[PDB]
């Protein structure tokens, strides 16, 4: 039965949530991943010190003991954000990283962002002090296609920003295209991306055909084939600033079945075995182990994991649903016979 | 205040379902509606003149007393399919048409020559769900291939055959339904004029704008309002309205069809009027139609008001409800 040794993994784009939520999925992280970035999108938002000491805390208090686990937090980047209290963050190794969200004028200070040209006194702070930016790559103009809109992003606000700020070091989270995976393979040494197991593992068409799927209904939206395909080949290439980020992103199951789904795929549980079964099929088993557990370390200047865990390739069930206080969660695969499980 | 009085309409593409279903969505086209073309896409299907003939008795039981709705009754295409049975079925008046679902249904034009060359020469119109189904080929693209690969050699083959191009989505439909000849009509639905893509999946995804064939992008949109505001004749209202159980449509898997019949006729209005084509709303609904099919208009009038009236969130069923399209929504024009 085929063995996969690795050096233990990191999950460099994690939604944990609060409160009960939290307590449920920080399990199914640190049991696996030795480090996590720890998106910034609460309700309120992670956008002080403060807020992400307190934050760090609820996930080291909900961590099983024994677990070696370490939350990397991040600053959510609001026009209202003060320079000062991101670098004071970064400084005292509170933020890890920062992280934009698409632009809307309509946003309130205190939630986001109007435009990129309205934050560029903390952008300059950043490229200044080293702090790297992570980037939901998204345009969200009424009147562009929602396919279209990370290409848009690229052209009209990533390349003027990277122009711009020369020395800011940027992850463009989660790609989805194959304009991102080229514009990321074609880039320098300060631009790196994550890419989630969905978006490797299939396309729009799996959330569409014969009907609708709001478990692989995500943000950025599942592409069309050559897209997917672009992504798979770019993992497979041995390219070393790309890394693992599963964008795990739970939602109970009434909001993700409902009139209106929300967006996000909880796949922390299957992500780690979904990532090893991609690089087989693309015969590239050799880059796995640098993809999850070697270039973020270095892209973000950490240390890489010194210990080690092991898949096995025997075929398990994934479970039908995760039970929550009040609702349920399904996980991403869920009910399905995954190929590659942690030993 | 402004009231818009119309020969009344019929419906071109109609999903009635059977049993409790059935009784539950009737009076929301009889109400309205002089004819509608019932589908035939039942569990099993029907593709046969008796089962057609109770199928078509089930729908007339269910019309409620001082509606006058006639159903008109469609044959699902097989690949086996008698041509005998179909053109029987014509012949005694069961018949209107017979409706090709690519398997995925019917498993290749080559295999039904026989049936379609036998509904060509009886002068029995074609109704068409134009997608290819290859898991190979993109959900948004499987309009436009059809019609490359299935439409344009089909009716080269048949020069004679009528056919509705069926609910269509596209530019692609649009133009290629526009430049086509006089044996070659479509449908489109509330929903393709009102919607594209991004209101089934911004801001959250939305089960209940998921149909078949797939909301596509703008440019495509639009070109499906500037068909029907042009005036041109061989377009009219199929509403496709297809109801499913609220949890059937909002489950991990959610069935595709709009239930659309309460509100399509208003919606309608509503795009003909914000495209300044009200002049062209009475034949789209109520003229084209009857002219392709080689029946007679309708007699009676009925009268839509500018009006807003609130859409129903929910409509009870046995078990679960029914959530209408646009539920819980303002619509502009509504029956008077
Ligand atoms: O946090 C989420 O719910 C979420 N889910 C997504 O699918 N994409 C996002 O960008 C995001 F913030
Ligand atoms: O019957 C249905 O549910 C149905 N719904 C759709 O959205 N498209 C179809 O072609 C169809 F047959
Ligand atoms: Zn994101
Ligand atoms: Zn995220
Ligand atoms: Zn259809
Ligand atoms: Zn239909």
């Amino acid at each position: 039965s085929q063995v996969l040794k690795i050096r233990r993994p990191d999950d460099w784009h994690l939604h944990l949530r609060d409160g009960d939520m939290l307590k449920t999925v920080v399990p199914y992280t640190s049991e696996i991943y030795g480090r996590a970035i720890v998106m910034p999108n609460l309700a309120p938002p992670v956008t002080t010190v403060e807020a992400a000491v307190a934050y760090r805390q609820r996930i080291l208090d909900a961590v099983p003991a024994g677990h070696d686990f370490t939350p990397l937090m991040t600053c959510y980047l609001t026009d209202s954000l003060d320079p000062n209290e991101l670098e004071r963050g970064f400084n005292e190794g509170v933020f890890t990283a920062a992280k934009l969200y698409p632009a809307n004028a309509t946003t309130n200070s205190s939630h986001g962002v109007t435009s990129v040209d309205a934050i560029m006194p903390v952008l300059e702070r950043m490229e200044k002090i080293g702090m790297p930016l992570l980037v939901h790559g998204e345009v969200t103009h009424a009147d562009i296609d929602i396919f279209d809109r990370e290409a848009r992003f690229i052209e009209s606000v990533m390349e003027p920003l990277r122009q711009r700020l020369t020395a800011l070091k940027v992850v463009f989270e989660h790609i989805t295209t194959k304009d991102a995976a080229d514009y990321v393979r074609d880039g320098n040494e300060r631009l790196a991306a994550t890419i989630t197991p969905q978006h490797l593992m299939f396309n729009r068409n799996h959330m569409l055909v014969g009907g609708v799927r709001p478990h692989l209904y995500c943000l950025p939206i599942l592409k069309r084939n050559i897209h997917q395909q672009a992504l798979r080949e770019l993992v497979a290439s041995g390219f070393n600033r790309v890394f693992l980020g599963t964008d795990s992103a739970p939602h109970a199951r009434h909001r993700k079945e409902s009139s209106c789904g929300c967006a996000g795929c909880f796949n922390a549980p299957t992500a780690l075995g979904s990532y090893a079964t991609v690089f087989e099929e693309m015969n590239a088993l050799q880059h796995f182990e640098a993809f999850c557990s070697v270039n973020g370390p270095q892209f973000y200047g950490l240390p890489v994991n010194d210990t080690f865990i092991e898949l096995v390739r025997e075929e398990q069930q994934v479970a039908e649903s995760i039970a929550l206080t009040d609702d349920t969660l399904v996980p991403f695969l869920a009910g399905e016979t995954v190929r590659w499980s942690v030993k």
